[PDB]
């Protein structure tokens, strides 16, 4: 419906343009074609949205949970009617294949539903008192106005996980989508508005991170920021947020290890590895970005892995439902992947396959004979350039897996219960998966990292933990003597 | 003479720089204590890091064993800790006795719970998938503490943090280093493996900042001034380390018209003025319903008048000892000087000699007085009269702080409605503002900080969740589609 | 729904059918004895067939992901939303409930189904610390198996659906036998389930006599658990019969809840509340305020205001309009029992302040003062509209009277004093207690249940889940070790 | 030896006694009470009188008592080990383990006493506070067996005491001195009178009186399934709840990828420790055909090495004697059936006095008594299976479902088998009788209901109590004529 409606901000129940009126033109990464004019908001716009959410907060937090749940179920109903719209935009604006965006839309449905389901069930605790005649309990309360700042790779699911769960437990929301995915953010507003949430409870401000996002992060009426993006941005936001003592949730990068032992079905290992390391062009935080394989099956693994990679079809992702890979999000991502490929070649790496690019498209590029000094070993490679590392034993497997600043997810493939468990215990990561892909994700599990991959957990009640606080309350039923004045 | 404790060894700071600490009671010398630098902090940090794996991997029952031994040791040093809390900290007998009893309970509480911190088994939305969540320790944890309750605050942090398999670098407040050194004495005698607990005595902005900015420190739990906390949270950003921040308070104590007024004044005096008002959850702003204010004010001032201020070493019946240092006396004078100049009525107190200060009580206060706007960490207190419960709440919430708070009343509806409406991390009906148990979530909102400490809440602060799955079936994948 | 058009049948393994024996009886309205429908009179073979159907379906139903059972329950919720007018009409004409009563039960039933659906994916086990090195130690939740659901006639929809929806949610299958006085409500439940398309045998309905059909369920070896709401005696018999095959039970038995009123209350408000709490659904509520206890200082004005509001209650054909206050008792036997209660009180010198008449199945609320502990209406559950008011001198006395009963389901105190409220809440012996509200407060996710003769276990949300699942400790050991025998080694 | 009722050691009301002898050589051990119903009634009435003051002190006081009881137990360790051997037939190593685990049980109960939490709920109603308290059930009956009399009794007693129930304890008639020593320990620990009561007597007399009494709120029982069914039915008269820890016939499944020698060594410990007289003994050994030959050879090899002797002679005795001659008779019955049905007796069968040499059978089928019944003694069948499906079918072909184990290195096979085997507990690559102080221990099917260990014990002997506070007034629907 972009052919009949202007893309706008959503502030205090109203779709409207930024106060300056300034806009930019969102183009498709597929063919550079125009998608829509979109707001280029500034600080006054963020402030208006923040004030709207702050003024809406008390009423929203004080209604019974069941009523917030009702609003989220209504949102879910609206989402279901809007699925194709979301799929269409995820593809032409974000470059996602039919399969990727179908996955994203199906998961988003589950996220909204999960948030609705859990709203009424987030519990506090009744405690024993060490004192006589004392009732001692612990309540759960909303943090307040919550800033939601998101990336471009899974813009729908990542945004809605944060928005629906944050809204469910009685916070209001100021939402700033990634500048490469603004129409997705706008469709989210369309959804919310049609679900008729009270004005100010949810607000959309479209504009630059360093301007609109920074305002959200430094404003005293914002209680908490939940953020998903680059670790460098996370560190910046964490620093900025300190000024007003607001808490943060930081879902940052990853360089996930996929560990492949010698007792596996090697053909299966390769099929799983291709999917985990290259789905959505590798632009996934929990992409299998460093493939680690036991020497005993390495030659056969490498051959199969490449075989299946050679079958990957790259095309305009609107062409049909069977396209494997779309383009990268912009030209900067292409240039960066060229730097990764060139650095790996210069250092003596063997390029097994791929390496061409055109427009924003970038082929899978696979390397062996890499060492720890390679950029594609030291940095997050948010794209389809992937190293394969050969190791002699499980000790080395772990050493390499852990030889990174990151610590989001990870996986081992093996049929041996002992090796599976020891490697799982020893790999330093927020999440781990035995015999599955690295990017496994469920709507209600604690999703998050350690080390440079961030802080906190999201999904279900973990999302609730991030944006509530505990409130110890006592009642004393007896009177007592006090120690001062002692002369009594 | 006092030393650091690093990797199982009591040792001098690497520069040998020492410093003479004195007693707030009479200026007489107490000890020679380290003046450590960044290099010392790093040595403790590297120790803790290298002890971490062995410490975290032993079964929890083992860590609990160490803590029970520590409890055993602590119980033998009770009077030592009491003496130093009085001599170095200026605490009265009753105050330090209370602190030593609470400390006994804190260490015991952490031992009790070590074996019992659980993860979760989850339902999977997928077929043939086991899906569970483990608890894992954060790593090496910096522990930075204040001077007012240096023993109990330090131990709640040290003991609970150790319990769940974290190693510790500890830096006590510069005015209470000997309390710190005794803590290391107790830990050493409990025989915890080397590097698991490290003490470094040095300046906050040098040693503390090293802990806060170091790459191998996973988490810092901190108690102190709100401004210090904001600084610490900002420095922590660089390494994405997490923080627990227990900062200031300006706790409201609300008194309604249906109370036992005499009882209310007795409660108010203890809550507002215990330990000379140098308590984070001290009742720092007293708020009273107009219908009982005159009688309440007369009674409160009457019991304040009965307070005995003296050398806390003299005997067990001393109500108030001195403030910790001359900077605190200077600050209290500012609060009084400001209140007088804004038209406050000074009902009693204000006398100060050396570090001693007689509780100064004000009425005819308005929201612009520094003693209404700022945390008053000492014995200077406003009483404010309100007309109804709405104004009581408005005044209670008219602060940047939000640590604790309390209401005195026999009406169930007024009590609950006021508990609910008051913006604080903790609240208490018919008791003091500074109630504290070993295992309850202790902490604030607004400028009073972030996180909760006490029992399993301390465990939450210094561990993380780790989602682990096992998939028991193989499946087909969407790429490549030509398959 | 046309009452003359209804073909009422069992629902077993996916199909509506007649009892194997072809037997039936006629269900009549308690309002005027009008025929409602012929309904099955099933026997043991029908119960066995349902049980076998539930058992055979168990593994496929338990092993699917929780999310898939929630989907079924959401679908059930969708169907129920369409069937509301139908459910309300049968609750009124078959159960004798007023419009306002049945509207309330249907609204609550919708919340109960939704609640079970919401929680299905979120019932968690535990990851534990091991005292042994190299050991992983966890606790899974597993469904109990086939569960028998045996229900009463007073709130037949909401009590049935609480039990059924939560039980199904966590992967048990169900064999359900409604109260013989409310069979059509059970049949409409099976219609809802059938329309929601649950797999065959997951839910079964058998309409028949408790001592026949009900007993087969309780004694059968393929039944893992029985959840039962009814009379304390029936419960005690069920608990005994269940021991044979070591199946567990949930027992929601009678109450005789106290409503304690202190001297500091708004007395007029206390009176209005007490009328509602003591007499809604003609007192036919387990958590009805069955023994009103008031403080001497407000007793006289309280009794005046309370009797005044009772006098205002409109007794009438509950089908007539929406504003009828009270309808008939469920049947003639209930009227006769209430007559015994009234007669025993009059005979013992109790003072009857109002009511005590009755016509057909309709009974006029009878209020007594000047009673003592030997009165039957103080010693027994009075499941109908006969209520004693006891006057007390102080809070200690209020508590002693409150606790002087074999029962222990719920309770309430009215007071504005936080200390008296909490101390009374603490001293009263009941599974549930409400400060400044009615005795029969109930939410979909709270633990509902009693102590003493009022039963065992709790229902509502995760507590229903606790009843019909078990904990399963599983360990993995990652190191080999030496063993102490043979020591020669 | 006497009863312990309301703070006093005393002989039975009737004065009736009996002589308990050693299973090892028949010699006299002690005279013990033969109590009757009046004794059980005196104990119950005492527990009941004592309940309210015990349930209402703070949890921390009860924990304190348990910590006291723990220190007494530590002093009494050798006395317990001695009696468990001479009265129980236990070897040194067995009774050492029992006492070591009993120490952990008492400690564990103490640790958790302060931490049993209720819940704060969201209300679907406005202005409503909704919470759930934990309340102790009341007077609790504790009825126990003879095979692990100390640890089994102490798990039940310690945890039941912790959360504020009082106890009436009737031990197994073949292990009464262990029950008396437990009353010694409790008395020395100084629990308030009536809180713990010991009544030594006949199960059908004393036990039944306990199970049927109005003032007993709950019964926790460990024993034979038939007994459990008896108790469950008698319990119904007073609607008291029960915990039933009944028999087991646990499967030990061995797959073809194991270290066969290790599997054999594990099986021998698992199947025959304490003469196989353990609920969770590996009583049905199931081995994959591809390693069945080697496994059976190694297994019999290690069984032959078992040294059977007077358990009092030294610390390296593997097996002592069965508890009484009736057990030996039952074991002969089991062997006589298996021989009659075509079983091959590979080793053992010999018996003298109460001693019995472990009898191992192969060529068995499902109709053998040693496959259909719990074999609570040293007769064990080995069954060979052709695949995992068949392993599970046999494993599940029993009325019992207590524990179970699989030995394998394949993650898939271990998990698939774990979830398929119908039991309350399951262990991968370990013995079937793993037990920790705080885990949920209990079975399904004929093996019992409920769970014991730490907070699971707490769930069994407490109830949830929903309480609300409604803060607003409202209009009610009747009388409808009322505005
Ligand atoms: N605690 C609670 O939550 C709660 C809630 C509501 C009501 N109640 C209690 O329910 C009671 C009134 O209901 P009611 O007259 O329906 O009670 P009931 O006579 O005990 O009947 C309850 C159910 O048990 C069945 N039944 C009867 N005998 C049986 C047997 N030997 N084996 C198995 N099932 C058998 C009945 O079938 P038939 O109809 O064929 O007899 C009925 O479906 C009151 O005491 C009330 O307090 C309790
Ligand atoms: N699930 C577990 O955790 C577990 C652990 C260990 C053992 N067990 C089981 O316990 C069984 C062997 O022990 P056992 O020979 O002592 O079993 P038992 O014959 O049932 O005796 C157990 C206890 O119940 C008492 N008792 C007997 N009849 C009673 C009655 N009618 N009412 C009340 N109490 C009565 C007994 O007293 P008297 O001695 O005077 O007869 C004894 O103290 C085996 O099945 C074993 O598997 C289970």
């Amino acid at each position: 419906d972009l052919n009949i409606m202007k893309v706008a901000n959503y502030i205090n129940g109203e779709f409207k343009e930024p106060s300056t009126g300034a806009f930019q033109v969102k183009t498709s990464p597929v063919d550079g074609s125009k998608i829509a004019e979109v707001p280029r908001s500034g600080r006054e716009d963020a402030r208006e949205a923040i004030d709207s959410a702050f003024e809406a907060l008390k009423a929203w937090a004080n209604i019974p949970a069941i009523r917030r749940a009702e609003y989220l179920y209504k949102m879910l109903e609206v989402f279901r009617q809007m699925k194709e719209d979301f799929m269409k935009i995820l593809t032409v604006e974000g470059g996602g294949t039919y399969r990727k965006v179908w996955g994203e839309v199906v998961f988003t449905e589950r996220l909204i539903q999960n948030a609705a389901e859990l709203a009424r069930h987030y519990q506090g605790r009744v405690l024993q008192s060490d004192s006589e005649s004392t009732i001692s309990v612990v309540f759960k309360r909303s943090k307040g106005v919550v800033g939601v700042i998101t990336p471009w790779n899974y813009p729908l699911s990542i945004s809605m996980k944060k928005i629906a769960h944050t809204l469910a437990v009685g916070n209001t929301v100021v939402y700033k989508p990634a500048s490469d995915t603004p129409v997705t953010g706008w469709l989210i507003a369309q959804m919310v508005a049609k679900a008729g949430l009270p004005k100010g409870v949810f607000n959309l401000v479209i504009g630059p991170g360093p301007v609109v996002g920074e305002e959200i992060v430094t404003h005293k009426r914002v209680a908490h920021v939940t953020f998903t993006g680059e670790s460098s941005t996370g560190r910046e936001i964490a620093a900025k947020a300190a000024g007003t003592l607001k808490t943060v949730t930081l879902e940052l990068g990853g360089s996930d290890p996929l560990i492949i032992l010698d007792d596996v079905d090697v053909d299966y290992a390769a099929r799983l590895a291709v999917f985990a390391s290259l789905f959505h062009q590798g632009q996934i935080c929990t992409s299998a970005k460093r493939i680690i394989v036991h020497k005993a099956v390495a030659d056969k693994f490498i051959e199969r892995y490449v075989h299946y990679v050679k079958m990957l079809r790259i095309d305009d992702p609107r062409k049909d439902e069977k396209v494997d890979l779309g383009p990268l999000i912009n030209e900067r991502q292409v240039a960066l992947m060229k730097e990764f490929v060139d650095d790996a070649v210069s250092r003596g790496g063997r390029l097994l396959i791929g390496g061409r690019s055109w427009g924003n498209f970038f082929e899978p590029a696979i390397f062996v004979d890499v060492d720890r000094n390679f950029r594609i070993m030291r940095e997050e490679v948010f794209g389809p350039v992937r190293p394969i590392v050969v190791v002699e034993n499980d000790d080395q497997a772990v050493e390499v897996a852990n030889d990174t600043d990151y610590g989001l997810s990870g996986a081992v493939l093996t049929n041996n219960v002992n090796r599976a468990f020891r490697i799982a215990e020893a790999v330093e990561s927020g999440m781990f998966h035995i015999n599955d892909v690295t990017f496994l994700e469920e709507s209600h599990v604690p999703f998050g990292g350690i080390k440079a991959s961030g802080v906190g957990r999201e999904g279900g009640e973990w999302s609730f933990h991030e944006t509530t606080y505990d409130r110890w309350v006592t009642v004393t039923l007896r009177t007592r003597r006090f120690p001062i004045p002692s002369a009594l």
